[PDB]
């Protein structure tokens, strides 16, 4: 199994107002995205120590009680509106994994969104403060510092593409992102259950089989434990860890726009038996945002596909995710 080329981009410039910079940043990533389709953002300006550190602890200090208090509806059928957001529970001798999801800070009861009951929108749930003190504070400013970092990315992406640095962040806002993070263990089990582990066609035993991200971008922060493979033409590939840096990669809406010049990598999560973290936060628009398709391969820059609706494209997508690689 070979090495996928997952460069180390330091995307600092993304943040300020020197333009020249900010195209050659646009550049790299440029190449990685016609490449194997991921990169590493680094001096990128969070404080990823902890996020870590907290993040197997929360996770290291919720009881049965409170897992059932918040689970989503696939686990509790009490909780119908929790779709998206809350526990999702790890199964002993069945599943291994266990998360936790949360939305959007801004969707509450006055949301319009929530008052029309609008799919994919949904209040987030959250454990007791005392029994978590500090908990909920850290994960909604980590919503908003990923938030920002991923806003300049999406310029960088722009850039990128030949369009004005906005074309994608003017659709990414605070007020009604759809985006999400996850909060993911991975446990040590021993033994561990094999039922908890899949095959590959090629042999390879895995905890998440393979699979196109439902996103824009995705812009993931893992502890260093190597897991991640991408499918290239000659087979997968491993991504190697870096617990300081970023990984990004786009999602199938971006290899839409582009008409597939930016392709959503299909990856998938090989199974180690080791105490680990990913955290993802998939860069979501807004439930009404439409992005024009344009085909960057072609001299006039025109595509015949027809613009999505985001709400609509991640409704379809969340519930065929599901439906392929299985409720997680
Ligand atoms: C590699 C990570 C992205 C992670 N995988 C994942 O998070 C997988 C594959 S991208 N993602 C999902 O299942 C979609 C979660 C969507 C979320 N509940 C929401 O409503 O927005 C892992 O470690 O398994
Ligand atoms: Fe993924």
């Amino acid at each position: 199994v070979s090495k996928a080329n997952v460069p180390k981009i330091d995307v600092s410039p993304l943040f300020g107002d020197d333009q020249a910079a900010k195209m050659r940043v646009a550049q790299q990533i440029d190449a990685a995205s016609r490449d194997t389709g991921f990169f590493y953002a680094v001096n990128h300006g969070i404080n990823v120590q902890r996020l870590s550190q907290k993040t197997k602890e929360f996770h290291m200090s919720i009881t049965p009680e409170e897992k059932w208090d918040l689970a989503i509806r696939a686990y509790n059928k009490e909780h119908q509106d929790q779709v998206r957001a809350g526990y999702y529970l790890s199964i002993p001798g069945k599943k291994a994994v266990e998360s936790f999801c949360y939305l959007n800070p801004n969707f509450t009861p006055d949301h319009p969104r929530i008052q029309a009951k609008t799919p994919t929108h949904e209040v987030n749930v959250w454990p007791d403060e005392t029994k978590h003190p500090g908990f909920q504070d850290f994960a909604e400013q980590y919503y908003w510092d990923v938030f920002g970092l991923s806003s300049a990315l999406l310029k960088g992406y722009a850039l990128a593409l030949g369009k004005e640095e906005n074309f994608f962040a003017r659709h990414f806002k605070p007020d009604d992102t759809l985006a999400s993070v996850v909060l993911i263990r991975y446990p040590y089990l021993d033994p561990y259950p094999e039922a908890a582990i899949k095959t590959a066609a090629d042999g390879t035993k895995l905890s998440f089989e393979w699979h196109e991200d439902v996103s824009l971008i995705t812009v993931l922060y893992q502890s260093n434990v190597q897991n991640l493979q991408v499918e290239t033409a000659a087979g997968y590939q491993d991504i190697e860890a870096d617990d300081t840096g970023y990984l990004i990669n786009c999602g199938s809406y971006m290899a839409h726009l582009t008409n597939n010049y930016y392709k959503a990598p299909i990856h998938r999560v090989k199974w180690v038996n080791a105490e680990r973290q990913s955290l993802p936060f998939f860069v979501n628009l807004g439930y009404d945002s439409v992005i024009d398709p344009f085909d960057p391969r072609e001299p006039n820059g025109k595509s015949d596909r027809e613009p999505l609706s985001y709400g609509d494209y991640l409704q379809n997508g969340l519930v065929s995710l599901i439906n392929k690689n299985g409720q997680t």
